[PDB]
């Protein structure tokens, strides 16, 4: 997250870190057994880390649980990033508490102008690299689909939305991928892609979760 703020420990209780020896992507806890992330974060050998603040220090609220199964969306296209969503099932159920909590799925799509919370452990610089140990946060609005499409000609599908600031300076970045965009208590986006990070006229692009609720619910119901 570039241009954000330190969230505070366990203030984003649905935020998970996906670990394969190191943090590599975020995700969102949606029930005691399932995490939502980006399909482009897929890899084998994932350990889901819940209850994290400092990802390099055991602070006392963590739950580390191996993934038993990952399900990339049927229609994920890695070249365009269309349908950039996956589900990860945990080998054992998380113990839900005030610091480890699921986030609700949307019932309707969000609208341009709604202010959302974006979070992660990704790069905090837009020229240069610095990776934080503690969780970072950014409050940002959803942008209109017309401004999103004009920012990224030929690239924005109906399964994507833009959020952030056209003036630059505030955005998600490398290492935030797969993490949450939460608006009014609902998971509306997944950190997906962008041109660089925090660049003028280049807002963040996010997977449009509301399009996937049916798939998510049916997948959980049979897996
Ligand atoms: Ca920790």
């Amino acid at each position: 997250i570039v241009g954000g703020y330190t969230c505070g420990a366990n203030t984003v209780p649905y935020q998970v870190s996906l670990n394969s020896g190191y943090h590599f992507c975020g995700g969102s806890l949606i029930n005691s057994q399932w995490v939502v992330s980006a399909a482009h974060c897929y890899k084998s050998g994932i350990q889901v880390r819940l209850g994290e603040d400092n990802i390099n220090v055991v602070e006392g609220n963590e739950q580390f649980i191996s993934a038993s199964k990952s399900i990339v969306h049927p229609s994920y296209n890695s070249n365009t990033l269309n349908n950039d969503i996956m589900l990860i099932k945990l080998k054992s159920a998380a113990s839900l508490n005030s610091r480890v909590a699921s986030i609700s799925l949307p019932t309707s799509c969000a609208s341009a102008g709604t202010q959302c919370l974006i979070s992660g452990w990704g790069n905090t610089k837009s020229s240069g690299t610095s990776y934080p140990d503690v969780l970072k946060c950014l409050k940002a609005p959803i942008l209109s689909d017309s401004s999103c499409k004009s920012a990224y000609p030929g690239q924005i599908t109906s399964n994507m939305f833009c959020a952030g600031y056209l003036e630059g300076g505030k955005d998600s970045c490398q290492g935030d991928s797969g993490g949450p965009v939460v608006c009014s208590g609902k998971l509306q986006g997944i950190v997906s892609w962008g041109s660089g990070c925090a660049q003028k006229n280049k807002p963040g692009v996010y997977t449009k979760v509301c399009n996937y609720v049916s798939w998510i619910k049916q997948t959980i119901a049979s897996n």
